[PDB]
């Protein structure tokens, strides 16, 4: 069965006006599995609350998780972990057993009290970043996912993971058969290809070759396919492969204005958006009316890589839409993956400003999906 995972970034709460997403803003019917972003761990592996006084205090676990009252089939999940959370510490739990156990055994029980049904680990990522112990990583990863599958089979909950997607960042971090073993799927989050941190402009989530890209050695370039096909041939089952796509883009600043292709010299981010407020990216939601409420904005279309990306003067902005979201969908169907994960529900137009209804982009992978 197709699989809608959607994450809901949990701080979105604390945004004014348009921008804000209560639990209440969701629509249990358009997700298969919810996903509560993010809690976290300390030293010695003990789960805890990030945002204890949200979270807790104001009761938003149990607001999340009732959501089953609307929706029974609605699976919902807890995600530790994420970019945020570094990856030293989780490196310094996956390597003593004490610390592992001590993480199953905290992670279970704030599992429990609150009524979700499994945990989405999102350990970003093993031997990367801050790791502490490094290749170590890679097998203790595995040891990890194995000792909580053990203990979850007890309660019947969902063990998910997160995981980098294309090849030479899956190869630092995962042996693939036996994560793939241990967990209910895999979501790999194809996006993030490019973005503000490089020194030309790219896409986002492109899903062939982009403008401008060599077509030599075209398996090394950052795209959905080859991440999607690498993950396949590496041993992970299609009923076990859950393919990201993201609910916002990424903004550059052109170093010149009038060399605005993908591929094109840039300076850093580029510009924010009203709620998510950080340079160098922006929500769908912010994106598309900001489109549309200022017509001197270029709109085209990469056709090799199928996303569309837009310039005004100096910003450069990468993001997909719903034609791309209908073309990223299509490619997960041709390929029989298990299903869609998204990053994030609260930055879909879930107003509907944009003329295109409201949850333009999850009505889109829900339509798809289903034909
Ligand atoms: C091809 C390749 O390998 N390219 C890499 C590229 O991947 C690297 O970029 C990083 O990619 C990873 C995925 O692999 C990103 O992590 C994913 O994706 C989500 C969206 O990118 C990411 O969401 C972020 O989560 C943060 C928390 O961890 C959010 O911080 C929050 O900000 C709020 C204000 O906006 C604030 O109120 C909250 O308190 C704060 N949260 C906390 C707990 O502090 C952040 O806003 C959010 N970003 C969004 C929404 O756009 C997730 O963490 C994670 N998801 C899952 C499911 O794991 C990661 O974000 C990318 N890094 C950056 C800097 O964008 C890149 C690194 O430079 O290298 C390329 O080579």
């Amino acid at each position: 069965d197709k699989i809608v995972v959607c994450y809901y970034g949990t701080w979105a709460t604390y945004r004014t006006g348009l921008g804000k997403f209560d639990v209440d803003d969701i629509d249990p019917f358009l997700c298969t599995h919810l996903v509560y972003a993010f809690i976290g761990i300390n030293a010695e592996g003990t789960a805890l609350a990030l945002d204890p006084e949200l979270d807790v205090e104001r009761g938003n676990f149990k607001q999340f998780t009732s959501l089953k009252e609307k929706n029974p089939n609605l699976k919902t999940l807890v995600a530790v972990g994420g970019w945020s959370e570094g990856s030293a510490q989780y490196s310094i739990m996956a390597a003593e057993p004490e610390y592992r156990q001590n993480f199953i055994q905290t992670s279970l029980a704030m599992i429990l009290e609150y009524n979700f049904d499994g945990l989405d680990v999102d350990w970003l990522y093993p031997n990367r970043r801050d790791t502490v112990h490094g290749e170590d990583d890679i097998e203790q990863f595995s040891t990890l996912l194995k000792e909580l599958r053990e203990e979850f089979d007890n309660y019947g909950l969902l063990l998910t993971v997160a995981v980098s997607a294309v090849e030479e960042a899956a190869v630092q971090s995962y042996d693939v058969p036996s994560v793939a073993k241990y967990v209910d799927y895999i979501g790999v989050m194809t996006y993030d290809m490019h973005g503000a941190w490089d020194s030309v402009t790219g896409h986002n989530a492109p899903l062939f070759i982009s403008e401008g890209e060599s077509a030599e050695q075209e398996s090394t370039l950052y795209n959905v396919n080859n991440a999607v096909q690498y993950w396949l041939s590496a041993g992970c089952p299609p009923e076990k492969l859950v393919m990201g796509v993201p609910f916002y883009g990424r903004t550059f600043q052109l170093s010149d204005p009038s060399v605005n292709a993908p591929n094109s010299p840039s300076n850093g981010a580029g510009l924010a958006g009203p709620y998510t407020a950080e340079s160098g990216y922006v929500g769908y939601n912010e994106f598309c009316y900001i489109l549309q409420q200022e017509s001197s904005w270029t709109v085209q279309t990469d056709n090799l890589a199928k996303v569309p990306y837009a310039f005004l003067d100096y910003n450069w902005v990468s993001f997909d839409n719903v034609e791309s979201m209908t073309a990223k969908v299509e490619y997960a169907n041709s390929f029989n993956l298990r299903g869609i994960m998204l990053w994030s529900i609260e930055t879909d137009d879930f107003h509907g400003l944009c003329g295109e209804g409201t949850f333009p982009l999850l009505n889109t992978i829900n339509t798809v999906l289903a034909e």
